[PDB]
RNA sequence: CCUUCGAAGAGUCGCUAAGUGGGUGGUCCAUCUAAAGCUAAUAGUCGAUCCUAAGAGAUGGGGAAGCUCCGUUUCAAAGGCCUGAUUUUAUGCAGGCC
């Protein structure tokens, strides 16, 4: 099960060697060879099990063999349920086409409408997108060539139907071509709707592959980051993993904490694969330090034994988060204590904690022990252009990931005070972010 | 190449507007972007000269596409003269008459 075993192109091998992957795992060892044959796959691998390369490499190989050009339109369409996971997949795909001549693009909710439209206008050979914006771009943009679709990939069909995109998926299937298209579906679990969607999107008979309490802290939106900094500074000697909603917020927090003399490591989907591997390998043997990473980037990774796991931002998949508080304790034999920051408006999440029957513990913090570095942070943001831009980007990404959360009954953006949210990023007045509120 | 953004001519279009608007065509579609602009291929002494007469006619103002016309003191800032120890926070004109 090695990459050199399979007959592939030269740029593909160059990119794979650059990312550092040599020994492919089982999921990408029992699916890629059938995929180069041109059949259809209904997989069941969990997210982060290496299936990303498994469904990517055939797409790049097909585009290379067919020798696509920008004026040929799109040839590969990947459909993902969440905004942040599509960014990770797009970041992975940017490195498999470093030397190839094809074109890659991203279409997700909350992004620039006209910029995405123009990127489609120029001709994008591989599009990674969310179901909601795909319908808009298909039914509204003129000049988006998609009649030359050669393959289609669905990721986390269970998540897509759970969020409520089944009508959108049906309309998308009714729009996209069907004859030359050889399709692909992946889903960790499978309910009736999963094969209901699989039947109308796959050729008949496709091959299928089979693979301790929790704490919380109630904090105000203008004091979340400052309290987090206080806690991290007070607990530097321990091992802490901090989860954030987006990659831009992860990088901004890491850079800021390193600028204020607090050493932290960072993981996000906009970094190199080798950089991510190096940092995660470093974190697993240092027995000290703080790692800040996104929720999705820490899904496939096997979390080591750490002293604290903080969920600073709302979880991407609360259904998985409720189970993980017991799953990681089943795996890790150490007392890895969990913490979750909740604002007063989104305090209803505790219901899902109570209903799912998990023990619940509340933590207090004195108001006058907070770091009192707000003035320094605001003075630094007004002075350093680079830090100002990174803070604005993190604010943008946090709002964009908060707006499109599946749990609309809990995480509603209309009840979020944007002034206080931007206060925690060092902004007196909120920067303007184009979000439907 | 990547990323974040991304205005558009009103007494005008048609009494009097609009912004995924608007203009013009085709048996829903096609095509442009007005209400802004540039761009080659014998006398001091006798008369006049001075004065005003009926009237004509500038200025102020108004009409008319204009050559020009009306109106003659009119809702014009329409000009002369005089006085003074040199003018009281220190030598930058004050007052009066018609």
């Amino acid at each position: 099960e090695k990459f050199e075993e399979l007959k592939l192109s030269q740029p593909t091998l160059k990119a794979i060697e650059k990312m550092g992957f040599t020994t492919m795992t089982s999921v990408q060892a029992r699916t890629i060879p059938p995929l180069l044959a041109g059949r259809d796959v209904l997989g069941a691998a969990k997210t982060g099990s290496g299936k990303t390369l498994a469904f990517l490499i055939p797409a790049i190989e097909l585009l290379h063999s067919l020798k696509f050009k920008p004026r040929n339109g799109t040839g590969i369409i990947v459909i993902t349920p969440t905004r942040e996971l599509a960014l990770q997949i797009f970041g992975v795909a940017r490195e498999l086409m470093e030397f190839h001549s094809q074109t890659f693009g991203i279409v997700i909710g909350g992004a620039n409408r006209r910029q995405e439209a123009e990127k489609l206008m120029k001709g994008v050979n591989m599009l990674i997108a969310t179901p909601g914006r795909l319908l808009d771009h298909l039914q509204n943009t003129k000049g988006f060539v998609f009649k030359n679709l050669k393959a289609l990939i669905i990721d986390e069909a269970d998540r897509i139907l759970e969020i409520g995109f089944e009508d959108e998926m049906r309309q998308i299937i009714k729009i996209l071509p069907n004859e030359d298209r050889q399709s692909m579906l992946f889903s960790a679990t499978q309910t009736t709707k999963v094969e209901d969607l699989a039947r109308i999107s796959l050729r008949p008979g496709p091959l299928f592959i089979n693979v301790l309490e929790q704490g919380y802290v109630v904090c105000d939106s203008d004091k979340r980051f400052l309290l987090l900094f206080s806690f991290l500074k007070r607990n530097q000697k321990k091992k802490i993993i901090v989860f954030l909603s987006s990659c831009n917020s992860v990088k901004y927090y890491a850079e800021l904490l390193n600028y204020i003399d607090l050493p932290v490591l960072e993981l996000h989907g906009k970094q190199k694969q080798q950089k991510r591997t190096n940092t995660f390998f470093e974190f697993c043997n240092a027995e000290r330090g703080i790692l800040i990473c996104t929720d999705v980037a820490a899904r496939g990774l096997d979390i080591p034994a750490v002293d604290w796991i903080i969920q600073f931002d709302p979880p991407d998949d609360p259904r998985d988060y409720i189970h993980r508080v017991g799953r990681t304790a089943r795996g890790t034999k150490g007392k890895g204590k969990s913490l979750m920051f909740l604002t007063p408006n989104e305090l209803g999440f505790l219901r899902y904690l109570k209903a799912s029957k998990v023990p619940l513990n509340e933590y207090e913090f004195p108001e006058n022990k907070i770091a009192n570095v707000q003035s320094q942070l605001e003075k630094l943001i007004k002075s350093n252009y680079y830090l100002h831009q990174t803070a604005k980007d993190g604010y943008r990404s946090y709002l964009q990931a908060y707006a499109s959360h599946s749990l609309k009954t809990v995480y509603q953006i209309d009840k979020l005070d944007l002034a206080k949210v931007a206060k925690s990023y060092g902004f007196p007045v909120p920067p303007k972010v184009n979000i439907t509120i």
